[PDB]
RNA sequence: UUG
RNA sequence: UUG
């Protein structure tokens, strides 16, 4: 097909509509900007390389650049790899950017720069210098940024990237940047709010600094400000996972009552970790539009019981009062002020880490009439007692979250969220059952025993999360009787005792059941387990039974008219299917609608004959990955007449079938990565017209000849993976080298990991760049 | 040193006292008996190879052989590898053994043999033909075994190795084997006890067969028999993990009341899985010496409550009545007959799988006066209730085992349910004193009074319960003598630094696999709880996912071993955060620290300085370590063992001696090392063990590996590298061929990878004369 | 690779 | 390899 092979070690994309030529050289172990970058290049990304300098020659030809992303070519020592530390800061020579008349966005984050780079074109809207070593801002260094709208300067002086002094900002440094919308000075050891800021700011980020006091006029002119973040100034340091220095005398960040008076447009106020003890209502006198308020990680335990300020927040969407508990105090109950009832717009309330013994219905009465309330998060509260029936008054909610408690008789937050330093930190790369309906999340509690009356009045629930409790009982179909509407039960990380084949049958509308990581009782010999419990679940679509160490079953067959997906990863089918024992060879046969089966990680070093014949007739998607498979009778695929995806990754296979078409007419996706294949059979893919995806990566293949890979098949492939093999680039490889260079077929990692290993001369050389003319003399 | 390199791909060992020359060729991927086997060879082992034939030429020179072990050179299809199936049964030519005048023991197990091999010498005392295809025994084929004392014939016809007929034994086939002591016909599809057996038998194994009936005279003459095993005839098949066919009519193995009358010497009787419903006392009328009786996997639930037969067993040491429960019956309690009191010699009583709701003190009264009772096993009984205090009447016992029950206020894990627990392959806190094992119960909450009257306990096993409480040092008050607590696989909440402090005599604490509360942010954990445990020697806190700690230091005057595998020291030691760099410093007598599997891709500076002063043994394995500042080992002045296995290191120190003068054992296996530094081992005289296996080393020169060091090494591991066998390698190849230093796998995995000619060739066999022209 |  |  192609007349001119692509040798450039970067992905090139065309977006004809937006007039964009996108060149992505992310993480290509470059020590130089590569030659041959298209002249029409608009967006060039060189992040995570080791290019030690920029010069007028760097971008000479590239006069149409709108965006240069040159991040993380010299990451500060403690932020970067300890195996490849950058020896000297990036050097930017004069005039490197002044010729780029159309340049809108420049990212120079993570390059150990000492100063704001000069000579930047007046087109620039966005400049980013995070994770550098710039800790003095002078008005004179900013005159070049007349048109700048977005300026990121954070992470230039903090514990991971120290500068060993206070940050310095000259008076009025930013004032004459008349179009500046977004200013970020986070994580920078700043001691005062810099003034005067231009009145065009929409977003101001001042968090994780050393600001002890806000002056009453610090935000006087910012009548367009929408987002203000002052978090992590006078931090609450208890159990902090980073070095944390509090303000002296347990002082809060001191905020005058009239500090916010000019912020009539403010939508987001973030006061996380400011050691606040009071929230004066006078703060919010002139902010009628505030939508999001974060007051997490303070000392507002008393204030939550008073909270006059809430009367001024009728448009608030999101309130977070998490982790406000008094140290070494365990309150008897949660005292929510009546003032919460005035939060007419509230969709999301989070109050983790209040820390109290007993939740009772009346304590939530202030919320009964919040019509728009969607999420109530009372996680990580060490609640010992809670009658779940109280949530009958909360049918309108999408999520009731009691995760991480001590109870016994629409996006999830990262596992580190309230305690991390900077949850918005940008990486060097880049720049759940809620969907089923009403969710009650009781995960990570101390529930040892359940009975029907625990769920009295909760028939509206679509999802119940019981993950990570202590449930050890012989469920018999009597325990969830009220849960008539339940579509999803997550029962993972309990100790299910499957003595009874009637377990879960009362959940007549159950579509998905997760009983993964319930291995306990499956580890002891002589215990009766009824894997045939599936028969009674008439609308079950998906069953997850992973990591259960299942090596025995009293019943011989699982049956279902409905089940489409079975995850059975991390069990011991090798023990059930011991060579000579026929009894379990039809375990899955009567799952008549099953399409997806995952039996990876079952220590299946071989498959006894009868396994494939025993498969249910409509199996589409089979994983046998990570089994230590040392042999495989390819012909047995003939029994799986609807097989579309076969995953055999991470095994010990040494051969492919002589003729894949003769094994399976239906197979579309063949994953063979991470095996021990050293050669392909002569006619491997001959007439395999249905094949669309083939992964032969991370094998030991030396040679590939034309006969194995006919062109009428290769042309149908959406992707062919060949990387990390042992290719021999001798004159015997002429066809393969030619074909790789010239094909239109998508083959990933040509630039990094489709490499000759030999002979001598060409060792470590990309096959895409290989010249074999000496073979044609 | 050596003048003649050892090229034979087998270990050769000398035992001068017994005049033995031991040649072990186990698992050497041989397809031929190797040449050059010493002429003086007495014991030759060729197990797990693919040698397709034996012939007169096989052992011609080896006239002094006493033992040939030639097992598993052609394993039956379903018993063997499916990746290397044996194509044709072993072929044994005539006269292969008749020249071996001194041959005492021949093992030919696992070779797909169809017949008993003939032409065996009259010296033979032991013949073994397990896992063959010999399923008809003819008197004529046994005449050659006049002097045989031990004959193994089992596993020749069973579900893993089927013969598709009944086993056949001709009448009196064994009678004229006048010195036969041990006969094993297990796992063979035998239908009747073969008769007449010789009266010299000490041991008869007939288990896992199809014997429905014992005739009254089957064992008439066996007045020397010590062990009889008839188990697995009319099996109890409930929840069996193998294909199991019961006797028709739910029948037991039928044993007439006088069948054992002649067995005056019997010490062991095994009647496991015989579907017995009754144990007639008349069985044991003439056996006063029986010591071991296994009656597990029967239907003797009612019989346990009666059990008149026990009155005839005053010398019994070991009784097993495990897995005798009636299907779908969950008894209220355990009914032990008063007859148990007559078992004056009993050391070990096992009654798992009785299956009952509540154990009460009175129910064990029949045992109160068994003076020698050492082990009481009531595991896998689904007991819901048991007052632990009842065991105050049992201080004399070594182990009280309530493992796998349902209580709430060592045998292989498969034992009672496996087919043949004595099958031959081709190739714990009891020690501390009184042990109460409550592992795998449903204990959610504990308090001091649960342990009332149990102050004598030395080991308590609470492993695999549901304990989720903030232990505060009040919960084990009575357990004043406890030396070992296994608290693994619970949900310890380490809120309180006073946890466990009441166990004033605790030497070992295991709180491994208590990760639960360590997985959620904002929870207070006090790792400094070690301070209060004044005699603690060993602390195991593996697989706890520990990534946060309210306290900054662990302290102990006593602790010698800390296992901290499978945690998140990488998070505690984030580059820039100094606060936890002395976590272990104040464990002043610590000698062994295991911080493998802590995702430590690098070690921040200060880690080594923060190590306690007497550290001898440090594991940093399986951390994905990509770099390592070897010079920092200077801080570990007492370091003897450094384990850096399974990492991504690419280099060794320029000079190991300049890093550590104390280091004896350096484990670097499974890294990415491609070359050694020029002077690597110069003057590191006290180095004794070096493992460089599974790396990418191409060349090793004498400067890196001076001989004044290498010769002192007890072991040097080099296998699975990328050795380039050019003329540059002359020294290394010479030294490897000639050294006395132990180097494992020379015969199998110390290989050239090039150039061309020598690719895949063993370094030990490499001829490099062309380099010396 | 006699489980 | 800014968490
Ligand atoms: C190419 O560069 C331009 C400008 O740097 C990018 O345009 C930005 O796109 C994002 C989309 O998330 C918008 O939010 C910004 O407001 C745009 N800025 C400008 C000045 O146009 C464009 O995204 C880049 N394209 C690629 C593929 O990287
Ligand atoms: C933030 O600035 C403070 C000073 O305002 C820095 O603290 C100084 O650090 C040097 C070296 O650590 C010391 O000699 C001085 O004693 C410190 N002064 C004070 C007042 O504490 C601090 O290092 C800066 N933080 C970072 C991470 O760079
Ligand atoms: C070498 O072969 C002899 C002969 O088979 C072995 O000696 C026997 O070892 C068994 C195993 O415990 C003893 O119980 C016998 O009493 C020994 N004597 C005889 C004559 O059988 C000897 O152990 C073998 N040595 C090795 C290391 O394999
Ligand atoms: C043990 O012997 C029995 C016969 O007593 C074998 O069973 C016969 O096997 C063939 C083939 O499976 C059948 O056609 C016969 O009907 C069987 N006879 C009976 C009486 O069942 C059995 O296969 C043998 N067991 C093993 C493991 O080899
Ligand atoms: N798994 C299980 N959990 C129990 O709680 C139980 N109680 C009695 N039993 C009996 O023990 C036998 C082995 O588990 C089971 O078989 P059963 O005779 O039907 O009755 C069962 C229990 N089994
Ligand atoms: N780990 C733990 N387990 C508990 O059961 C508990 N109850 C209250 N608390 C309090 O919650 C805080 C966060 O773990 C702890 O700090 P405290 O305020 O000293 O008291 C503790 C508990 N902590
Ligand atoms: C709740 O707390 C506030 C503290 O401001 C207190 O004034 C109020 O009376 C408390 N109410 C209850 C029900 O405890
Ligand atoms: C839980 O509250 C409900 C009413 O919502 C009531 O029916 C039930 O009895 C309560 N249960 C307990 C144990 O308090
Ligand atoms: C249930 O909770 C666990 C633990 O919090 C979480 O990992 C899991 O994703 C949740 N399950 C669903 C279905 O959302
Ligand atoms: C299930 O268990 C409950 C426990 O109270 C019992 O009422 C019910 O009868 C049991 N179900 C069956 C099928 O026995
Ligand atoms: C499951 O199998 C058992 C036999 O082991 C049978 O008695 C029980 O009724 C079966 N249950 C279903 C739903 O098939
Ligand atoms: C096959 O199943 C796996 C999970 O087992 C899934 O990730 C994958 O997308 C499926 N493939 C197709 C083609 O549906
Ligand atoms: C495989 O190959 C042979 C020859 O084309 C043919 O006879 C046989 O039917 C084929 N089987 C399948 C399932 O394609
Ligand atoms: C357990 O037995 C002891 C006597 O050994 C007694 O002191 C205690 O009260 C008993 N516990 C219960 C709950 O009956
Ligand atoms: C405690 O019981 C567990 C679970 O059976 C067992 O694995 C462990 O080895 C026992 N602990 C000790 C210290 O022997
Ligand atoms: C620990 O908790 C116990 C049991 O609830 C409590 O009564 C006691 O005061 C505490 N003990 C110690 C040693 O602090
Ligand atoms: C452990 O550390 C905490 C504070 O971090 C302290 O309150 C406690 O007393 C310490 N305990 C011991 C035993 O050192």
């Amino acid at each position: 097909a192609r007349w001119f092979p692509k040798t450039l070690p970067c992905d090139v994309t065309l977006d004809v509509s937006k007039n964009h030529v996108i060149v992505d050289c992310t993480d290509k172990h470059l020590t130089e900007i590569p030659g041959g970058i298209p002249t029409n290049t608009t967006n060039l990304t060189l992040t995570i390389n080791h290019i030690p300098d920029i010069s007028p020659a760097s971008f000479h030809r590239l006069v149409h650049l709108v965006e240069i992303d040159f991040r993380c070519n010299c990451v500060p020592i403690r932020l970067g790899s300890k195996s490849n530390m950058c020896p000297r800061r990036l050097q930017i020579k004069p005039r490197s950017f002044s010729g780029l008349t159309y340049l809108k966005s420049l990212y120079l984050d993570g390059n150990q720069l000492l100063e704001i780079p000069q000579g930047l074109p007046p087109s620039l809207q966005l400049l980013s210098l995070e994770a550098n070593n710039i800790f003095s801002i002078r008005k004179e260094q900013l005159t070049e940024l007349a048109n700048i709208e977005i300026l990121y300067l954070g992470q230039n002086c903090y514990y991971r990237n120290p500068c060993y002094v206070s940050y310095s900002i000259e008076k009025d440094a930013f004032l004459n940047l008349t179009k500046l919308k977004v200013l970020s000075l986070k994580d920078n050891n700043v001691t005062t709010v810099p003034t005067v800021l231009p009145s065009t700011l929409t977003e101001l980020y001042l968090y994780n600094n050393m600001i002890a006091e806000i002056q009453e006029d610090d935000f006087n002119n910012l009548n367009q400000l929408q987002i203000l973040d002052l978090s992590g100034n006078c931090p609450r340091c208890y159990n902090a996972p980073f070095p944390c220095t509090p303000c002296k005398n347990n002082s809060p960040l001191q905020i005058p009552v009239n500090a916010f008076d000019a912020l009539t447009e403010l939508k987001v106020l973030r006061l996380h970790s400011n050691s606040l003890q009071h929230v004066p209502p006078r703060w919010f006198k002139n902010i009628n539009n505030l939508q999001e308020l974060d007051l997490s990680q303070n000392f507002l335990a008393k204030e939550i019981g008073d909270a006059k300020f809430l009367h001024f927040l009728p448009n608030l969407i999101q309130l977070d009062l998490s982790f406000n508990f008094e140290l070494q105090v365990y309150r008897a109950s949660m005292n929510l002020s009546q003032a919460f009832s005035s939060l007419k717009s509230l969709k999301i309330l989070r109050i983790r880490g209040y820390v109290f013994k007993e939740l009772k219905s009346f304590q939530l009465s202030p919320l009964h009439n919040l019509q728009n309330l969607e999420v109530l998060d009372l996680g990580t509260n060490f609640i010992k007692i809670a009658n779940l029936s109280m949530f009958k008054q909360f049918k309108r909610l999408k999520v009731i979250d009691l995760s991480v408690n001590k109870i016994s008789p629409p996006q999830v937050l990262e596992q580190l969220y309230y305690f991390r330093y900077d949850k918005y930190a940008r990486s060097c790369r880049f720049k759940s059952c809620y969907k089923y309906g009403q969710t009650l999340d009781l995960s990570k509690n101390s529930i040892f025993f359940i009975k029907s009356s625990d769920f009295q009045h909760l028939s509206f629930l679509k999802c119940l999360n019981l993950s990570g409790n202590l449930i050890s009982q012989t469920l018999n179909g009597s325990e969830f009787q009220p849960l008539a509407e339940l579509r999803y039960l997550d029962f993972s990380n309990n100790r299910l005792d499957l003595l009874h084949s009637t377990a879960f049958e009362e959940l007549r509308k159950l579509e998905v059941l997760d009983i993964s990581s319930n291995s306990h009782y499956f580890q002891s010999e002589g215990i009766t387990h009824m894997l045939n419990f599936t028969k009674n679940l008439k609308v079950l679509q998906k069953l997850m039974m992973n990591d259960n160490d299942i090596s025995s079953s009293t019943s011989r067959t699982m049956e279902s008219e409905s089940l489409r997906t079975l995850e059975f990863r991390g069990n011991h089918l090798d023990v059930l299917w011991r060579d000579g024992d026929n009894r379990y060879l039809q375990l899955f046969k009567n799952l008549l609608k099953l399409e997806e089966l995952d039996i990876s990680k079952n220590s299946l070093s071989f498959l006894p004959s009868g396994v494939f014949d025993g498969m249910p007739p409509n199996l589409k998607n089979l994983s046998l990955a990570k089994n230590g498979l040392k042999s495989f009778i390819w012909e047995k695929l003939r029994y799986l007449k609807n097989l579309e995806t076969l995953d055999l990754s991470h095994n010990q296979l040494t051969t492919v079938p002589e003729r894949l078409s003769n094994c399976s007419r239906s197979l579309k996706n063949l994953i063979l990565k991470n095996n021990q294949i050293r050669s392909l059979t002569k006619y491997f893919l001959q007439d395999a017209f249905q094949l669309r995806y083939l992964d032969l990566s991370s094998n030991k293949i030396q040679m590939i000849q034309k006969t194995s890979f006919p062109e009428n098949v290769l042309n149908n492939l959406k992707m062919l993976l060949l990387h990390h093999n042992r290719f021999l680039c001798t004159c015997d490889a002429v066809w393969f080298v030619w074909w790789v260079q010239h094909t239109e077929v998508t083959i990933p990692y040509l630039a990094t990991d489709v490499t000759c290993v030999g002979p001598g001369a060409h060792k470590g050389q990309s096959v895409i760049s290989l010249d074999l003319y000496t073979c044609e003399l």
